[PDB]
């Protein structure tokens, strides 16, 4: 499974952005983030989205260091994430998942791997 590198300093927040998108397509998304580590899995948020520009409706979330970004830019999309308040244990892969429930396809995901390093 490929992931993209990503780092943050302790203490910090970082920006974890969902990539997927649909010129007709962002429509009545289901969504879900994921955590990662050597023996560790969790569910970070969980929710449905109308489309690109609407408040998304957050149906599962595991902590409030995590929200939504609020805003879409370029390929970062409504469903990406901010994670404040940075600490050591948060080092881990963090996967989004999107899909249409409708449609037939499978499910599309991408990983990043956080990495959190020492302040300066």
């Amino acid at each position: 499974g490929k992931a993209t590198d990503i780092y943050a300093v302790n203490g910090t927040e970082i920006l974890l952005p969902c990539t997927f998108s649909s010129c007709f397509g962002f429509e009545d998304l289901h969504f879900r983030w994921t955590y990662n580590s050597s023996d560790a899995f969790k569910i970070l948020i969980e929710g449905t989205v109308k489309n690109e520009k609407s408040d998304p409706k957050v149906t599962l979330k595991d902590d409030d260091r995590i929200t939504l970004v609020g805003s879409t830019k370029e390929k970062m999309n409504n469903i990406s994430i901010v994670l404040r308040d940075l600490e050591f244990s948060d080092t881990g892969k963090y996967t989004w998942h999107v899909k249409n429930p409708k449609e037939n396809n499978l499910q599309h995901h991408a990983t990043i791997f956080l990495q959190v390093v020492d302040r300066l």
